[PDB]
RNA sequence: GAAGUGUGGACGCCAGUCUGCAUGGAGCCGGCCUUGAAAUACCACCCUUUAAUGUUUGAUGUUCUAACCCGAAUCCGGGGA
């Protein structure tokens, strides 16, 4: 397989440096159109307990203003809100299938808490790219009219799910090697930071730089 | 972390791919990637179960063996956990 150019590339055994892991990554990346790397780690953390929970947003190294697609979903008045508000998608539950169907032409999705629950439930796609609307991040609000007006403003988010511990997106291969790097690392201090107190034990138990597809190499946090 | 393929095998009973095996045609990865009766890619949740192996451990049945009981002066014999 393909795979047999990759893995003689790399070592499962070994454990590459950021630096290192970064130069490995970009020959990993040897396909079709610029590919996307991302950064997963094994928290160790009680997964059920709400208080082990991991998220919140660091500053990676573009894309915010007039530019960016809001996508509000909200309910009776909320509906006409939005629209003279200026979002360019706006609708009730009802667009939950539309998107379902694979319509994903969207950047943000703003929406109110009476739609939540609904939404909620269709959060498996929208959770992992962070595009699942949430109170801290300003994302669900009553005044929905003005979260779409103070949005354009400028975060990666990251979180978990149900299979086993965490990621997100670093950047892409095309990126040279010292940018690429100066994010991991960002991403790892950003990520010890958001460590709980109750979490005892190894917080991360083994970091891995792998892109969307393209041979896992595990790295040190350090 | 060579198996994938198209006709090739196993230790507890049923299928998808994995390794030191042996090779051709099936194409180099791929298979993969738009057929009704044979159909799609990424990080806690009912499985998270089941099946097998090693260690610790609970109950039952068998054999053997030191306690105990009886016979005998003793040796020892009979019975027997």
């Amino acid at each position: 397989k393909r795979m047999r150019v990759i893995r003689e590339k790399v070592d499962a055994t070994k454990q590459y440096d950021i630096n290192e892991a970064i130069a490995l990554l970009k020959e990993l990346a040897t396909a079709k159109f610029v590919e996307s790397v991302d950064v997963a780690v094994n928290l160790g953390i009680d997964a059920r307990k709400s208080d082990q929970n991991v998220r919140g947003a660091t500053v990676l190294p573009h894309g915010t203003g007039r530019s960016v697609r809001v996508a509000v979903f909200t309910q009776g008045a909320n509906a006409e809100a939005a629209k003279a508000a200026g979002a360019e998608l706006v609708g009730m539950e009802d667009l939950a299938d539309q998107i379902k169907k694979g319509e994903m032409n969207f950047d943000v999705v703003i929406a109110s808490p009476d739609a939540m629950r609904v939404v909620g439930q269709l959060g498996q796609v929208l959770g992992p790219r962070g595009l699942m609307p949430n109170p801290k991040v300003g994302t669900v609000t009553p005044n929905v009219a003005e979260a779409v007006k103070n949005a354009k403003a400028g975060q990666v988010r990251y979180r978990n799910d149900k299979n086993g511990i965490i990621h997100t997106t670093i950047g892409k291969v095309d990126f040279d090697a010292d940018k690429l790097k100066e994010n991991l690392e960002a991403l790892l201090v950003a990520l010890k930071k958001a460590k709980p107190t109750q979490a005892k034990g190894v917080y991360i138990k083994k970091v891995s730089i792998s892109t969307t597809m393209g041979a896992g190499v595990a790295v040190d946090q350090a």
